[PDB]
């Protein structure tokens, strides 16, 4: 393999354009050289216009497959076929951000899925969220302008922290159930993998014998739902702004494929309107106690794409693309989201986009349409119309698979308006927030209080505190105190308290009790013991965790017994906002050094106060301590194993302190055990609940 | 004013799409719908590509005017004019990163002058640093590849800190020039306003007699250059991401215009070849002290943009704009820059480019260039060619103003190549990294530990280590130990220890002793002392600086005295990387309160990290000296005003403790002098050199 122009020209040299010159003078570039200007023309027209929203995206190749038939609500194979298996590729991405802005910042999260049937490709284009700020897509500009950076000054970036998406939240109270999400820990989701997602809008499955049922589909996470805390999605998206791209490339490069259970809501045709909400409002989710989701299929993601612009960048989804047994329904949402996928495509990438590896089909495509900019396809014949002489591409019946429009009843008048039940705006925003757990309550309290104190105008986060009393009345106390203005004493939206399943992250836990993909940082210095290292070194890579080491240095550090490591990272160059949890081994000389060092006490004030595990062996049991300085936060004083608030130590280790079986469960014997135990439940939300992590700087 | 189509018909709403409905049943939108489909198509569509390098950026209006006139170097009016004004727009950003990327990443800056002279556009592409990576356009593609995000993984994003940029840092010797300027705080400035700017490429000059001279052009800030430390640079990415576009924005509102004196080295035709390095190669610069600065004019910004979109983003700059009296040179790299500007345009814009409002000149425009995309211009007329009948649109003579073409001498052979000087590639990096003042290095260092850090693979730095040894042995030795490696003992490319003039940033310091602009955050809580409060806040606000109170809410704090006040913002929602320093007034429940809160304690404790200028009066003062707990650090214990290490504190508050005279200068007798001192001194960098930011954790 040799340096060619895009012609098939071997070049010589890549460092130099043709001159004129001389040994010792050097002259003019020649406009001759096609080489050099063919370089620069490929470089200088190397990008293309990002996604009007979603532009900062990940996304991965896997496969989708049903365990079991749906047959009995769709005759589409995909969802019937328990034999075959689907390939998928996946995109995940933010909403209001440009293409270079963070992974972690506050925003609804966007989780496409491509899937290239043997039948067409059917795009299931969903959010990490079941509900959204509007009914009718024609505002779609409106709520998306409302929320990006201001037209004047183009600020603020990739946030809804700022007047005009408040303003906008107030003013449309269509709105009012998405931006009680949009506060919740939904939207700063720990990992791609662990946050579920939503078709959002009501589709139709037709089945063999032509019955149709309204449905909503759903992703659920085997990893379980869990988010970060805001202090810390802050800090990461600045000290990796691809926190999320790398956690979703890694883990599947280690082998920790990702999967989602599939599920299905239906309703059938004849109970359309049964419900106190309109099932085709998008602003309503279907309460899962009185619609159940029937899971039916699993999808993985296996395979990280082999190069990022051809691939994740080009891909385009649309909610048009779907294959027969599966359709659309008067959703007023997805109505006009329709005609948006296929129309941006056109200066986003082209008109022939759906040539591109990425985009096309896995099955043939057979058609009239021709021509158009970029065009690879070359297509023999005389004829490009039907009906033709040759019968050529004729019409497929629905016998052979041709795509079963339902002869839905239609009646009315042609106007700019929306049924009667799309007028309820406030009862389902209550019951998520009556439904939240009360740490879910205060991360939604301290994500309002945050937003509005970004809101310079008093007449912005004035008005959104008047309207926090349409939720909840003493939320809009909390909140006016925090922020400014004033709460109301009354309301004429009460909230009468009831609440419903499947909407706390407390109710999407992990499969199994599990450590799987975490990252655990492991904190030594010169003279740590290497017999704790050891221990929980192999344990945490033998539950699948990952294992960082990280160091006064990175060049060598020293055990007490006088082996050595290298460390991942030193101190300065990691921070604990990077991993789940901290363990810091033994060892008298290393616990000293450590005790002095501003970094490393910073490491385990900022873990402790990020709500993250904490495990400490030894003399490091005292560097901890003392490290939080907290009478609230007990540790270990003998041999014995001790848990407080997520800090698990052990003081004096003895010859059966790394003997014990490593049990990831509540009240384990070992000291592993209780330490991964922590790590598995994510985040010790008590230490949070009782205001520890405000007595503590970081 | 009233909503309408882009056609001019007015609509009755901006809420619903023209659908079938009934009072109880919503029906399938309609097709027909032209308001709704214009709607979501211009939404569709709004975005273009951003530019390849240099994506992220913010500009701004403003004037130039030359208080010298320079017509015995060239004859181009627009610096030979002293009595008039020529209007600019300028446009600063970052390199590598995407659109949505941070402001304060560590990165080259780009400083783009368009100059609207009455003959026509002249652009000045520089960027904040003087030299380049490397020496001919051709290999822009490389550098940029390589620092770039890898193209299997999207990965990192605006950030040199990866594998492949060190891989090409070392493999292509005549980047280590640049490199060392890339790990300096250049890269890291505090503001766009306190930055140097710079042509890099050596232009020409051409005065009335036909006479050439080979020149450097420099921007000089009035506020001197200043910049942010590591630790506090990666928060703000996250935490503020539009920090540097807001810093100008805010300070041009505020009637706060920056400004920067224009200067100019100049090199007679006959000398060209009278140096050790090649005057043409972009790798080098002219020491000062052998050729010096010629200061002749000034520029200030003085409006922000009316929409950012077709201006800001839409604006093009290129090196192929030159005004008669103003040329180019042979530099390689140059040459090459001339062929990109133009390119790039017409995919990023269009071929009508220069139609666009931003980009066209004041002056008129008369040739026959015609059609393209989106054509706005309609000339009459029957003759679009010269020569031509009618001798319509005749060619300028030189007296007429033609552009002036140098008849230089040319003589060689086609290849590719350059010449004898251009082979010298490590000199300079030695002399720049000679002429770093002691905390400069000291920042330089844990740069490049950083930096080599975040490299996975031992080649890249195992290199790197390998390749400092060719700028400074104990450089070298010190990265080695940091990130691993093994320092040779020895080098080909021994480093002599000269040093040069107006490297360090130490020989900028502002133009006088000021405090204009910067942002001092006040910190209260209820009980607080309102007579410091408000001789400090009027102190700031007469001192053009501007006072952010910050308190534990953002509704209400009352003071000691029962008097009020609404903070800008409360504790949580804001930090103090966003401002340049703090002051705390008195009041015992106050400090009380403030002492058992976390994060106020992180206020103090990094606002002391990051180096900034801590002022503290009564009983702040225990609270300070107790949040830092440094014995190196002391303050007041009775009413005489001290300072140590930039923290400047007043315990016993007196009747005259705020009538001293407000001087800013070294050695101040009063409080707010010698508090503000500190702040005019930017950061205390004694407090780094002794290693006490080391021994608090933040
Ligand atoms: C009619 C306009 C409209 C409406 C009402 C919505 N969207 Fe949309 N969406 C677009 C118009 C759009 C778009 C402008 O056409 C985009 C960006 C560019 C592109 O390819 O598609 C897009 C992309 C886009 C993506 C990114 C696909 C990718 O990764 O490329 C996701 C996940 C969604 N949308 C999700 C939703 C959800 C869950 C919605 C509410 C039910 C929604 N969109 C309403
Ligand atoms: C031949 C290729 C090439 C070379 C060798 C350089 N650049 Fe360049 N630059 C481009 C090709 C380019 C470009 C690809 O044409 C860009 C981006 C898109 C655009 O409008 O111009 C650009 C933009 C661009 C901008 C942004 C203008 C704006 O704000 O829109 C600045 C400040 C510079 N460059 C500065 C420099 C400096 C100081 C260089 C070294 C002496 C340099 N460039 C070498």
């Amino acid at each position: 393999a040799r340096l060619t122009t895009d012609y098939g020209v071997k070049q010589t040299t890549a460092d130099d354009w043709l001159r004129i010159v001389s040994d010792d003078k050097i002259g003019p570039s020649l406009l001759e050289d096609p080489f050099a200007r063919e370089r620069i023309m490929r470089f200088d027209h190397e990008r293309i216009p990002e996604r009007v929203v979603h532009a900062r995206g990940s996304g991965a190749f896997g496969k989708f497959k049903v365990y079991e038939s749906a047959s009995d609500l769709t005759m589409a194979p995909v969802l019937t076929d328990t034999s075959r298996e689907t390939p998928v590729f996946v995109r995940f991405s933010t909403v209001l951000g440009s293409r270079g802005s963070a992974d972690t910042v506050r925003d609804v999260r966007g989780f496409a899925v491509k899937f290239y049937t043997e039948e067409g490709n059917w795009d299931l284009v969903g959010n990490n969220i079941p509900v959204f700020f509007i009914q009718d897509a024609i505002k779609f500009p409106d709520v998306i302008h409302a929320g990006k950076p201001e037209p004047h000054n183009e600020v603020p970036q990739a946030q809804s922290a700022h007047n005009n998406f408040w303003d906008f939240q107030f003013n449309h109270t269509e709105a009012t159930h998405m931006f009680t999400w949009a506060m919740s820990d939904r939207a700063i989701p720990r990992s791609l993998r662990m946050m579920q997602g939503f078709g959002v809008n009501t589709y139709t499955l037709i089945n063999a014998q032509g019955k149709r049922h309204f449905v909503k589909f759903h992703w659920t996470p085997e990893l379980g739902v869990h988010s970060l805390v805001w202090d810390e999605a802050l800090k990461l998206a600045g000290q990796d702004p691809d926190f999320h791209r790398k956690d979703l490339w890694e883990a599947i490069e280690n082998g920790a494929y990702p999967k989602w259970k599939f599920g299905i809501q239906a309703i059938a045709e004849e109970d359309e309107h049964k419900f106190d909400f309109d099932i085709l409002d998008a602003t309503k989710i279907w309460p899962e106690d009185l619609v159940p989701v029937r899971y039916i299929g699993e999808m993985e993601l296996n395979r990280n794409p082999d190069e990022f612009f051809p691939q994740t960048e080009q891909i385009a989804f649309c909610t048009s693309h779907v294959v027969n047994g599966i359709g659309f329904s008067d959703d007023p949402l997805l109505q006009g989201r329709n005609f948006s996928y296929f129309d941006t495509q056109i200066s986003r990438l082209g008109v022939n986009f759906q040539e591109l590896p990425i985009n096309r089909p896995v099955c043939p495509v057979m058609n009239f349409n021709r021509d158009g900019a970029m065009r690879h396809t070359i297509s023999r014949g005389t004829v490009n119309y039907y009906p033709n002489r040759f019968d050529a591409c004729p019409p497929a019946s629905l016998k052979e698979g041709g795509y079963l429009e339902y002869a839905q009843k239609v009646a009315g008048i042609k106007a700019r308006a929306r049924s009667a039940k799309f007028k309820e705006h406030f009862s389902q925003a209550q019951l998520f927030y009556n439904s939240m757990s009360p740490i879910e309550k205060q991360h939604m309290i301290n994500a309002f209080g945050f937003e509005l104190d970004h809101c310079e105008d008093p007449v912005v986060y004035g008005r959104m505190v008047q309207r926090l009393a349409d939720i909840d009345l003493g939320l809009a106390q909390t909140i006016a105190e925090m922020v400014g203005g004033e709460a109301p004493t009354t309301t004429n939206h009460p909230n009468h308290g009831r609440k419903t399943i499947n909407l706390s992250q407390t109710e999407f836990p992990p499969a199994t009790p599990t450590i799987k993909s975490r990252r655990v940082a492991i904190i030594i210095a010169d003279g740590y013991d290497n017999v704790a290292y050891d221990a929980a070194y192999a344990a945490i890579s033998a539950n699948q965790a990952i294992p960082l080491v990280i160091g006064p240095r990175r060049s060598k550090v020293t055990a007490a017994n006088g082996s050595t490591v290298q460390p991942h990272h030193h101190l300065e160059g990691f921070r604990s906002t990077m991993v789940d949890a901290i363990f810091i081994p033994g060892g008298a000389k290393a616990a000293e050094t450590l005790s002095k060092n501003g970094r490393a006490l910073h490491w385990i004030r900022e873990a402790f106060g990020h709500l993250k595990a904490i495990g400490a062996t030894g003399e490091a049991v005292d560097l901890v301590a003392k490290a939080i300085a907290l009478p609230q936060v007990t540790v270990s004083s003998e041999a014995e194993v001790h848990e407080s608030y997520g800090v698990v130590t052990l003081k004096k280790v003895k010859p059966e302190s790394f003997t014990d079986a490593v049990k990831i469960a509540k009240g384990a014997a070992g000291f592993l055990g209780e330490f991964f135990y922590a790590i598995a439940q994510h985040r010790n939300w008590d230490r949070e609940l009782d205001g520890l992590h405000s007595m503590i700087a970081y």
